[PDB]
């Protein structure tokens, strides 16, 4: 149940999401990896910004071990945050990754984002007035340490997550460019369909893989607490009822549907368990034109300095 990337290799269409909120001890995202490889999730996306690549890495090592799984079949990921974006910063941050993780590879690493911030090991650097210290990079520059890490073999794929139209374009014209970006990880759910960033990287063979698919967190500190509850939506409560299944199953569903890989985070084992069954149904012509116009335009995510960069995706 996978998709052919544009370099030859396969992303399983599911992916077991890892963040959790610090309050969150560090113990559990290594028992919920687990939980989730035993569900039949082979796909694992992590991040540096997590705090969690040591406790995902040995849920890993944990089923391949016990004999479970192998290595192979195994696709995990991680992600370049935006204080390492200058070229001789990225390989060194990917193999701390793998050095935390004790892989040897990742299948696939992304740009986290196109914002930049200045060089440190703070996550996120802020002046004397508290205001977030933003830094300049030509990310064509970033791209090729990327394409650098893959001749390597320490990631296997590369690929961005939240770039804009104008921002792909800038790496799919760059001169010389050796390798594209396999896909673009997004936020992307019936509030925020993203349908024609969709249709522009079906047209280069970018894969969109979306985030936030079931409506994020809600985590008090960076979405609106006004915000409608996706879950909590009458179209998608109608569809659950009509095919007796869930609404997070209506809202998984729709994306392979659609063509899009899908990301779905749960530290619940029944939750866990219950999002595999998104392979065991379809929703019909109609109940996905139902979906689609839902879209809001809303985006869950929002800080204080996202919506204000250079580099802000959605300006
Ligand atoms: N590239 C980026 O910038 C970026 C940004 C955001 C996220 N991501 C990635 O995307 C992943 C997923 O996105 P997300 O973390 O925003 O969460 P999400 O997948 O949208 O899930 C949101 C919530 O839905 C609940 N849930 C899951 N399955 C359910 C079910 N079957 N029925 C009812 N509720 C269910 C979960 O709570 P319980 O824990 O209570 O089950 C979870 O907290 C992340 O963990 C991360 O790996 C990447
Ligand atoms: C504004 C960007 C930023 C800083 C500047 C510093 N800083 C930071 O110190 N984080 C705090 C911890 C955190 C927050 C959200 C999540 S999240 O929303 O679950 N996961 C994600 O991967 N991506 C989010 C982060 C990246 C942006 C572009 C998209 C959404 C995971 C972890 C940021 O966040």
């Amino acid at each position: 149940q996978c998709v052919k990337l544009n370099d030859g290799h396969f992303m399983p269409v599911l992916g077991f999401g890892t963040y959790a909120p610090p309050e969150v001890p560090r113990s559990k995202a290594l028992e919920v990896t687990k939980l989730a490889i035993e569900a039949g999730f082979r796909h694992i996306d992590s991040a540096h910004l997590y705090n969690n690549e040591e406790q995902v890495g040995l849920a890993i090592r944990s089923k391949i071990a016990d004999g479970s799984v192998k290595r192979e079949d195994i696709f995990y990921t991680s992600k370049l945050w935006s204080t390492f974006h200058r070229p001789e910063l990225v390989r060194p941050a990917l193999e701390n990754s793998l050095k935390k993780a004790q892989l040897d590879y990742v299948d696939l690493y992304l740009i986290h984002s196109p914002m930049s911030l200045k060089p440190g090991e703070e996550l996120s650097p802020t002046d004397e007035n508290g205001k977030v210290i933003f830094d300049i990079v030509d990310l064509c520059t970033t791209w090729e340490a990327m394409e650098k890490c893959k001749d390597a073999g320490l990631a296997k794929s590369i690929g961005v997550s939240n770039f804009n139209r104008r921002q792909l374009e800038m790496i799919l014209n760059k001169p010389g460019l050796k390798y594209k970006p396999v896909c673009n990880q997004v936020e992307c759910h019936p509030y925020f369909n993203r349908s024609k960033l969709l249709d522009f990287c079906k047209s280069k063979d970018i894969v969109l893989v979306a985030y936030s698919a079931l409506g994020s967190q809600r985590d008090k500190r960076w979405v609106d607490p006004n915000s409608p509850v996706l879950l909590e939506d009458p179209v998608l409560c109608a569809l659950a009822k009509k095919h007796k299944r869930t609404p997070a199953l209506i809202a998984l569903r729709y994306q392979l549907q659609r063509g899009v890989v899908v990301l779905a985070k749960s530290y619940n084992e029944q939750r866990i368990r219950q999002n595999v069954q998104v392979f065991e149904f379809q929703l019909t012509a109609e109940d996905m034109k139902a979906i689609d116009g839902l879209d809001r335009n809303l985006h869950y995510f929002n800080s204080d300095s996202f919506a204000s960069h250079p580099n802000y995706p959605y300006s």
